[PDB]
């Protein structure tokens, strides 16, 4: 009932050595890196909801020991833990797939393989035998290896509550478990604990606007997608798009400040801007200096949105008369290059000399803008690896990183007048450091939990690979925040679909 | 001979449990961690090259298994490498030191541990064995421990060619030890190995000079010394002193703008510097904002060294009129604060309202100051702890990371022309982030290089846990610099005292 | 499974005396001072719901014991009592940390240490051995020990009734337990009972106003706080404040 | 095994053979046919083809001076005769010849990569793997018995294979000279390498 399919000991007669194991590690169960997942009425039939490959990586010791070794032999036993209630009607079915071969679709299929089949009420613990089915004396690390495979036999009818499942796995190595070939311990495999450091987000940088401290985390309903191309970063590509690790430093950028005008009721003046990452305006380049700004200022606006820019023209040594000026980008009639990334912009100096180098930095916003309106960056169009839009999963909203912009305004003929605004962020590279030091387990996101008073109150959000982090709400608002007091602490390893126990309610 | 003191086995009866070993880890022998020193004509007798705890961190597969348990017992044997010459004259002798028990500063005092010499001549290896002393049944983490100690039994004499010795140890640990205890893989100890990201140096920030990319490595023989206080993180308390996680947010202060002039040319006024984080000017605190400014723009000069800011006068919202004005720390006539931290300023705004707030930007620096006046920093005495100076060992120069400032000046009457001028900064908190995860071993330096062309050449640096790199010259140079092609990479851990093989010619 | 860790016997060849302990004493479970709390869909996640130092202070009749003598060594086994129902959806964690080993703030790392698993549901009580980890002969009072920690290791989600949960815990020495050393008994530590007079609180003096006998008892949810430096008495510091044990 | 002989009358001159890893023997049960190879290529030691490498004082510190894939094309004769078989199984024999000076300061070190492990690049990491150390002023020469890495009966063609690594120690400091120290390997099948499943030689 337990050992369906029967385990075949190796002979190891190839290896030339075989390293024995503590042997109080077989005796001793732990959960299984990202082995977690849960199920509701609302899961489609059908649909695979965990597929963990039978390796090492099952155990928490195992894996720390795998990294002395080339080579392993063996096979584990799995116990499934059900967090069910009297009320909880289904059947789960759990199989195990001999390498090259197709998972099948439907549970009636499944009932094939070597499987076990357990109810959402059960209390105890299923226990399941997970073979090491090879074609080889021992495995090398990157081979094809067997798969266990959890799907819903049954569906959840009762819909009595109607509320979430959460299950989880144990692991340990079977009694023949074998390593070999003593190797120094460094690996570039994902570490199965990343303990983070503790530092409060207000300690960290803002990408779209250095200068100003991060002063709070933001969520808002309103905002179902980001397409930002500053704070983008990825676990597995890092930077992303325009983004940068230092956006304080590759914040100003410079424009040769080309003659040609464009009609409104002050004088407008075109300029390009520099690429010294890209001196030849190729297409398959970025078209803007490497994390310059995506303010956004809006869709069609020349007498209402502008965007404020301390200026100053080029000069041996450095730069001489350095001012505000209000800018935007390219041309607002023309569509396709209103609003979009590009080097033709808009200068507020009717004394700009032709082709004459010019300082520029992103500083503020004036006019009739809003916080709205900075949040939408403009297009990007070409074919330059621009960083895709993103939105949250159903049930699930963005947390911001969110700053204050101080107003700039003059009581003489300076020329501007800023409003105060805020700035909204994606991610912050300071985060996102720790992450690349200890990778991320392949198709799992990490589940973060966030301290404020002490231990008081926690809340807990999703970190996706993608560079986002996301929570679960009930109610609707546009203006909730958080502190920024911090301590942010790891949790474990779930998968993509895993509901968040924790409910953060915008209605209070 | 080769066991100087035979070791006492320890029955091990009081443990929960015995956690054997893989027996192959004891067959093999690998180099000692940070168990690597050399030794020149210029070491002086009676000096420490190496100490060490006997613990399980004395070899590789040992220290990366012992974060899976809580307890070990057992001793090491210790093989010694010599690479010696013919010409060479002198011995070495150490001895185990039992815990308390204190080492002579002598070799006379050391013959009487169980010890053992050879010549430096040998081309073999000479075994010792390092007992684990203890009154107790096993060790638990946190007690004392004994240590190795290694003296001259001879200073060198040859210098017929006069060149240096490198030593390294090798270990392996005797047949009784043991573990005990299996714990989660997550332990203080310090990781064997430290693989750290491959982010170049321009890819990371300024600390004492946001907005300005890292545009190069400087080492100049001529800052024999550090006094800064911005730019200072540390393994063990992480920032020190005025340091601060995110520059570029902290960049900016406020000031009081209190009434008040002194004599000049043009007219000056005094101004406090707000203290968010110190709201009482009490002594035991920094007297400045957190991370806000340390130029040091001279000792003694009221008309030709000043610092340039950007002012604004404080309103609803922001500010206004935010023009660049010069400044400078304390008062210039009076001695003890001309140059020091504390909350009196000057400012060059003769219509300089009473007590209204004014925003600060450091930003460009004016006048004869130059890149040597921008190493000087503006002192600091006080109960608030300020970093204590900091210098690379003699015959070793400190490596920083150098940026362009860029001028700014004007033609119209703005106010202030500044001058060219390049900042210099200690560490990097990008460089010191990944070392926080893995710590470093108790009273050991980490051994760096430094890839520059693909692979074709090599610049290593050894970075102290206090907080700064150093790098081995013979030349004398004002204005060497290294490229930023980036790519640091982890090589080992030395003692303190190891001098760095690869040298650095500043004549070319 | 019930004894994921082997108990260790000491010889006690250090000890000048063994002093035996009245047999009937391993055979009888009795509550553990202290050794209640309650859980609820409100608790935070990896909190901590209890700690206890594995010592003789787990079980009425040892504590009582315990105060004539000098030293001790064995391990206890332990017995958790749920207070659940057919709605609750979770389950709990306990788990034994070695001395010197600091407590993670994740129910996902203590599966790591010798640990148990029950649901919220079961009716039973769950067994767990708690052995005595010492790196020394026998134990002095003062000296670090063992710990058990309870946390939540799947959150409550059904959230249907919504009621607290109450947890209890019952324990027993093991049959390996001794004492040592005979002394007269007299010590600083608290009692496990705290038997209170029968004194009604009008029978109490005011400290805020002596000449007037204490009338009721008073609740009001307007009086959020209390900044009084007259009638503040603590338990480790005796009187606090400007407060006096003769207010009149 | 370790032999040593006086040089002329001043110093000594070290030939070991070392067996770092446990070479073990295939039964080859699963071949359809063992082809033995003529007894005299055993016999001869020939230059290790891109076995020819340098090092320097200004070399990358830690940086691998080899890599050698433990397999038919170390040896002239065995890599002549692969092309006429399909598959094959057995170690090596590797002999090191190095190019010092009397100023070259240090010392060498060897070691066996198994496959698909990633190389490092410092000498302290090197020590973790089965290893070797020499000096560098010798005439003498060194022997290793690369043992053949497999999980398999028999390799086919464009398995993954072991290496061998040769590195610097403890890195020059003398530099009187300053030349470069190129480096050279002999290599011959072991007793027990065959082939197998004779194929037209294209």
């Amino acid at each position: 009932v337990t050992a369906p399919l029967p385990e075949a000991v190796s002979s190891l007669s190839l290896a030339p050595t075989v390293n024995a194991l503590d042997p109080w590690v077989y005796l001793n169960q732990t959960e299984v890196p990202g082995g977690t997942f849960t199920v509701s009425s609302a899961t489609q039939p059908g649909s695979v909801l965990l597929e963990l490959e039978i390796s090492p990586e099952l155990n928490l010791y195992t894996s720390h020991l795998f990294r002395m070794y080339a080579g392993w032999s063996g096979g584990f036993s799995l116990k499934l833990l059900v967090a069910g209630n009297a009320f909880s009607a289904g059947k789960l079915i759990a199989a195990i797939i001999p390498p090259n071969i197709e998972v099948p679709n439907s549970a009636y299929l499944l009932t094939g393989f070597p499987h076990e089949i357990l109810d959402f009420r059960t209390a105890d613990s299923m226990e399941i035998i997970a073979p090491d089915i090879k074609n080889i004396d021992y495995h090398f690390r990157g081979d094809k290896l067997g798969k266990l495979v959890v799907m819903v036999y049954s569906p959840l009818r009762s819909t009595s509550a109607d509320f979430e499942i959460e299950i989880k796995l144990t692991s340990a190595p079977l009694p023949d478990f074998k390593f070999t070939m003593l190797v120094p311990p460094i690996q570039n495999n994902a570490l199965p604990i990343w303990s983070i450091p503790q530092a409060p987000p207000y300690s960290m940088v803002n990408p779209r606007s250095p200068l100003t401290p991060v002063v709070e985390l933001y969520i808002n309903s309103s905002y179902a997608t980001c397409n930002h191309q500053l704070g983008r970063y990825t676990i597995y590509q890092g930077a992303i798009g325009n983004s940068t690790f230092n956006p304080s430093g590759a914040w100003t950028a410079t424009c040769t400040a080309e003659a040609g005008s464009v009609t409104g009721h002050p004088n407008w003046r075109y300029a390009l801007l520099d690429l010294p990452d890209n001196p030849t305006f190729d297409p398959t380049l970025p078209p803007v200096p490497r994390g310059f700004c995506d303010w956004g200022s809006g869709v069609k606006s020349g007498n209402k949105q502008h965007l404020v820019c301390f200026t100053g023209k080029k000069v041996e040594g450095g730069f001489q008369d350095v001012d505000t000026h209000m800018w935007d980008y390219g041309d607002n009639e023309t569509v396709g290059l209103d609003n979009t990334y590009q080097r033709t912009i808009y200068i507020k100096d009717p004394s700009l000399e032709k082709d004459a180098q010019y300082l520029v930095i992103p500083m503020g916003v004036s006019g009739a803008a809003n916080d709205d309106t900075v949040q939408v960056a403009p297009n990007c169009y070409g074919s330059w690896d621009y960083a895709p839009t993103v939105a949250p999963p159903l049930g699930e909203q963005f947390v911001w990183f969110r700053s204050q912009l101080p107003a700039s305004k003059t009581t003489t003929t300076s020329g501007v007048n800023s409003v105060p605004v805020n700035v909204n962020a994606l991610m912050s590279p300071d985060l996102m450091c720790s992450a690349y030091a200890s990778g991320f387990p392949l198709g799992k996101v990490a589940l973060l939990d966030y301290v404020l008073f002490g231990g008081s109150v926690v809340r807990q959000f999703k970190l996706y690979p993608e560079g986002y982090m996301t929570a679960n709400t009930t109610g609707s608002n546009t203006g909730f925040i958080i502190p920024a007091d911090g301590y942010f602490r790891f949790n474990s390893w779930v998968s993509p679909s895993f509901m968040i126990s924790s409910v953060v309610d915008l209605n209070l």
